[PDB]
């Protein structure tokens, strides 16, 4: 693969003025930035590995035009940085702001939860896997909106789809679990429909569970056999259907943990009264009290 | 790859002698010591530059590391004109595959300390947490005293290579679901598959060919992975105990939650059985020389 026909080859500063870091995390950095003519204000992110195969990112992003994922302006290779211009989201990420808000309202997770599974249900739809799905990739615009955003852990996934089958040893010996390993992979976008539900009690206690414990501890403690899976802490804060919503999601089983489609059904994301007012609420807590 | 590794030739040690096998990436030599006599065996390796040489120093490092009777014995290594040469333990009867392609189906009392020896190997794999991943019979070595040894961790080296690898790229855990955290530590299973592959490795030493021989690999990996795919079985009910049908039932677990562990196999009737020993293997090689 060569580097896609529709990325600009020049400096995206001759185009964009940059106003502020937004954030990123070790490796690249996203910015706040201006159309020098246009005056419209995008962000710019700046994303050992290989160029070809990074940028499955903007491949990933600009083939998705639904609503609830982050609008895809365009994309820029400039020396030794690929850069991927997207719809800037004023409010940032749902960590930014819970982090100065607090715990969500259940109306408001119950809002987001929905907003999410719309996006992967399309996403799911294209065979993509997200596989990144946290208050931190969930972005928040000025007019309310819920877009998925982060696609860089999916690029790795999708990279893997357009490739053959390939081997490591002989199917014969195989074991039948290193079997479906090597056939369709450890898991699928399933693995979504977890974290979604990590992320909803994410936003209700400002935290995921087993957050202060060490990784590599909560890494061997959920391979082996008999994990619990996370509960709502405070059990009367939270509605029935809320306390149901977290127990199907976080089911264990990869075979019997429902589709995003099917969760749109659930009692609690189609409930009467979920509504964007839910999200211009939050941003005027955020904006002032 | 090791720090302790011969750039030379090997041959300025070793005077080769006969070819032992090969898959399609390399040879096996008999060699012996210019120095003091002794035999060996010289396996060599192709490196060529797109292969990331990790794999190749993971091997010889799984196998440098093993201090176990039932695990074949390491020497050293060296590296000429981009040749890996891993110096081991010379088995001269070769692999119970090479064996069995002449000798014919082995006796129960003969598969029974095969299995124990492998399992005592794989105990100790799992307990230095090594995974062996390629448990079949052109992969346990036969020496001329009758004696059990493991070998070829090429997979294990391969599979090894790519999770050290990634482990280092893989971020925070906490919002990973339990098959994603498993694939992250693990590639997705455990060292159970070890003893799956015994199981499977004990049917091939008494019937010549594993399960679903006959049918095509893409298809058996397919047909595995369906929910219902059930266990194997040997052919014929007769020819074997009571012992043997569980020894193979027990180990051909499909959860790799409820198959039991190394050691747990140990204590199986099988295996546990008084009148085993290298005694069995020498009476298939004495079959192997004459009728
Ligand atoms: N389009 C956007 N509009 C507004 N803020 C954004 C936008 N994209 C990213 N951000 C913010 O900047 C951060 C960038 O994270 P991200 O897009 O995931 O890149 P990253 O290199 O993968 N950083 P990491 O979270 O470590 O994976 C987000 O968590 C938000 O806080
Ligand atoms: N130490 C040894 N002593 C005697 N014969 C050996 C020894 N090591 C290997 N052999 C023989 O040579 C073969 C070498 O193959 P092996 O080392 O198992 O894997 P490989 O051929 O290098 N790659 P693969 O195709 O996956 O088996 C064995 O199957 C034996 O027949
Ligand atoms: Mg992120
Ligand atoms: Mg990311
Ligand atoms: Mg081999």
């Amino acid at each position: 693969d060569v580097v896609d026909p529709d990325i600009f080859n020049r400096d995206p500063r001759d185009h964009y003025d940059l106003l502020q870091r937004l954030g990123g995390g070790t490796y690249g950095e996203v910015f706040k930035a201006r159309d020098k003519v246009s005056g419209d204000l995008v962000a710019l992110k700046m994303v050992d590995d290989d160029v070809s195969t990074l940028q499955k990112e903007i491949l990933i992003l600009k083939t998705c035009r639904h609503a609830n994922i982050v609008a895809y302006h365009g994309s820029y290779l400039w020396l030794q940085k690929l850069w991927i211009c997207m719809e800037f989201c004023g409010a940032g990420s749902l960590q930014d702001i819970y982090q100065v808000t607090g715990s969500l309202s259940e109306l408001q997770i119950s809002y987001v939860c929905r907003e999410v599974l719309q996006g992967l249900a399309y996403l799911h739809s294209q065979k993509k896997i997200h596989r990144d799905i946290k208050g931190a990739n969930i972005l928040i615009n000025d007019a309310g909106e819920v877009r998925l955003a982060d696609f860089g852990i999916s690029a790795q996934i999708g990279a893997e789809l357009a490739r053959r089958l390939e081997f490591i040893g002989t199917p014969y010996w195989m074991a039948p679990e290193v079997a479906a390993v090597a056939l369709k992979g450890g898991y699928n976008e399933l693995c979504d429909i977890w974290s979604l539900g990590i992320t909803a009690i994410e936003l209700a206690e400002l935290q995921p569970p087993l957050f202060d414990v060490h990784p590599l501890r909560v890494l061997f403690l959920m391979t082996k056999s008999g994990y619990q899976p996370p509960r709502l802490k405070e059990k009367g804060k939270w509605s029935a259907a809320f306390h149901n919503f977290i127990k199907v999601t976080l089911t264990k089983s990869p075979k019997k943990r429902p589709s995003a489609t099917k969760m749109l059904s659930h009692q609690l994301v189609s409930q009467p009264g979920l509504n964007r007012g839910l999200i211009l609420d939050l941003l005027d807590k955020l904006k002032n009290g």
